[PDB]
């Protein structure tokens, strides 16, 4: 039983590097975090900040979520992130991805007690 918070960390946290490594980053990262295993997850974002910094976003700027819920929060500071976007030549189980580095405000949905990130909603 993977908690929703643990799943968020597996899907979206990569504190080890400061920015996307190579053009290869998403191909390898989407694979190893088990985001390509039943299918190719079409789009995914990895956040290169400490877990404490990302968790803290749950007390930052409250904003509407894409699905209409009210539990989303935008970071006051920009954060180092990497966007992974499936290519057209990508066919499961050969998921291939374009790797885009950026520094952007992240928007996460938070839930629970303790109140922690459980969904990555957007970057702006
Ligand atoms: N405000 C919110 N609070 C809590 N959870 C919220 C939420 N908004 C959406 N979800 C949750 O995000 C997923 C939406 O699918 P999506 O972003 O459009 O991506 P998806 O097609 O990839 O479906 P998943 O693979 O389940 O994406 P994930 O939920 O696993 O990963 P993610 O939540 O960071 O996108 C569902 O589990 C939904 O309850």
């Amino acid at each position: 039983k993977e908690t929703a918070a643990a799943k968020f960390e597996r899907q979206h946290m990569d504190s080890s590097t400061s920015a996307a490594s190579s053009s290869n980053y998403c191909n390898q990262m989407m694979k190893s975090r088990n985001l390509t295993k039943d299918r190719c997850k079409p789009v995914n974002t990895f956040v290169h900040e400490s877990l404490a910094d990302v968790q803290a976003v749950c007390s930052q700027k409250n904003v509407a979520c894409k699905n209409g819920q009210t539990n989303c929060y935008q970071s006051y500071s920009t954060m180092s992130i990497t966007d992974c976007r499936e290519t057209g030549s990508s066919k499961y189980p050969n998921c291939a991805y374009k790797t885009t580095q950026a520094n952007k405000h992240i928007i996460v949905a938070c839930e629970g007690n303790p109140y922690v990130p459980v969904h990555f909603d957007a970057s702006v």
